[PDB]
């Protein structure tokens, strides 16, 4: 009774993500020992075909028995949007299982250039202990930087201390928006 | 044997359907990059003569490799009927064909302010995975808010990063009732 439909006409042509991911200066170390890899940070964005996402593979080589932090890791840096971007950080958890995840005692992610409310999501091994952060403004010209903080327990077997083997794989979901 | 008529008379009267459509607030984004459309959400309605329906046109911009969520798309509420309204959403299917519907993995339409039984209808490209939503109460004066959720597979061709061409449209019907 008195039911008239909608018949929406719903226009889509997705534009390039205006943030885009830049490797940063961490890949410019260009120097390494005889550990196989010539670079410590392998920042690369790859088209994921499994579920269709611009997933970015970046390598954060954390040194055993020593908490290591990084300053210039990732650039959330609007080049195609002419406004100011507002973003917050939420982490998901674990992907797969290397059976070495229990060896991590801390994994928190804090920026260097953008400074705001807590600005760190922190893992505790397999579990999670930090929910999310606040909003941060990223406009045209001013360019946001992402950091990290990695600590690894030194009880890891020497076989995995070579740097070839991947010890953990986590998901981080940064939600960039035009409003706070 | 014993056949007799009654000669009934039928009379029809015309008045405004109390449902009405409102453009929402996300259509006031009033901001756009070099994508042609000066807006991102469009709300319009035209009286189609082929079917005689007050077809309402809503346009939602998508982003490849990026889940899309909304807050205020349309407002549905009575302006002349004082009774307790009841609204549901029923999926219909694809209208037209852009040959790009395989790239639209998910598409969810949902209530925002009132929360009820599942309250989302999802589509898998051409196929429909959710039949319909449940009933929900709408009183005189307050208007329920309907949201939108879009997932776009970034396998979309680079020729489709402009904002003009149509890759996808979807239809959902709204059903009012005087009973729960």
């Amino acid at each position: 009774t008195l039911t008239f439909t909608n018949l929406t006409y719903w226009l889509i042509n997705a534009t390039l993500p205006p943030a885009m991911k830049y490797p940063g200066t961490d890949t410019t170390i260009t120097r390494s020992d005889s550990s196989g890899y010539n670079r410590y940070v392998y920042v690369s964005y790859y088209y994921d075909p499994s579920t269709g996402y611009n997933v970015t593979r970046i390598s954060i080589v954390g040194f055993t028995g020593d908490p290591t932090n990084y300053t210039n890791v990732l650039q959330l840096c609007n080049k195609y949007y002419s406004g100011t971007l507002y973003a917050k950080l939420v982490a998901v958890g674990t992907v797969g299982t290397t059976n070495y995840e229990s060896y991590i005692k801390d994994f928190r992610v804090y920026f260097v250039n953008p400074t705001t409310t807590p600005n760190y999501v922190q893992f505790q091994g397999t579990s999670v202990t930090q929910s999310a952060t606040g909003s941060v403004s990223i406009g045209p010209g001013q360019c946001a930087t992402v950091g990290a903080y990695v600590l690894v327990d030194p009880s890891l077997p020497t076989s995995a201390r070579d740097g070839k083997t991947v010890i953990a794989t986590y998901q981080v979901n940064v939600v960039f928006s035009t409003s706070p």
